């Protein structure tokens, strides 16, 4: 069937210009590889607040990944992960914004630090959630574990820990090995 995938990327002040850019290039490569398929995308940047850089309707009309993420401004603030997810589940996955009712909802969270807010993400339970933690802020095992509550289970499947942003390329190569033409 169809798949509606949302990219929820970290825009905190911790992120260096080049690192932020590498997070955007990664998203584009994923989109480019899965173009002309039954996939539709939307990207949301989060820091203290949130902003939908482009929604499903925008993707359908434009398609070009580079153009959809050309006017992104690095927020350089905090990391309110909880509120961001909630925002995605109640303000992004909507028919008014090109979301398809039949589509399988997917969310790919990309962050470089522990959340600075608290709460719960119950509003997104019905969403398949992946999370990538990057950088030295996830040096200890305890810091990495804090991301488990945002991703689906098991953690070994929905939680990826990258020690450097350069490893995003390794992730993209590992991700492609899972691409298949399946009809039945
Ligand atoms: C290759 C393993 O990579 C990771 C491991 C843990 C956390 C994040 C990542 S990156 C990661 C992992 C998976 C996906 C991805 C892309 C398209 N579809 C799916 N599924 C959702 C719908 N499912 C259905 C149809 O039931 C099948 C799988 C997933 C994208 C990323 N990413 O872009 O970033």
């Amino acid at each position: 069937g169809n798949v509606d995938l949302v990219f929820l990327f970290d825009g905190s002040m911790s992120l260096q210009p080049d690192e932020f850019q590498k997070i955007l290039d990664f998203m584009k490569d994923v989109m480019k590889k899965l173009s002309n398929t039954s996939y539709q995308f939307a990207a949301v940047q989060f820091s203290t607040s949130y902003k939908t850089e482009f929604d499903f309707s925008d993707y359908v009309k434009r398609k070009d990944p580079d153009a959809l993420l050309k006017h992104v401004k690095h927020m350089l603030l905090l990391t309110n992960t909880f509120g961001a997810i909630n925002y995605v589940a109640t303000e992004v996955f909507r028919e008014e914004l090109g979301a398809r009712p039949d589509a399988t909802k997917v969310l790919i969270i990309i962050t470089d630090g522990e959340a600075t807010d608290s709460g719960n993400i119950d509003a997104a339970k019905d969403i398949i959630r992946y999370i990538i933690g990057i950088g030295k802020h996830f040096q200890t095992k305890e810091s990495q574990e804090t991301l488990h509550k945002f991703a689906s289970k098991p953690a070994s499947e929905f939680v990826k820990i990258l020690d450097t942003f350069e490893k995003l390329k390794d992730l993209f190569t590992e991700l492609q090995k899972k691409i298949y033409v399946i009809e039945g």
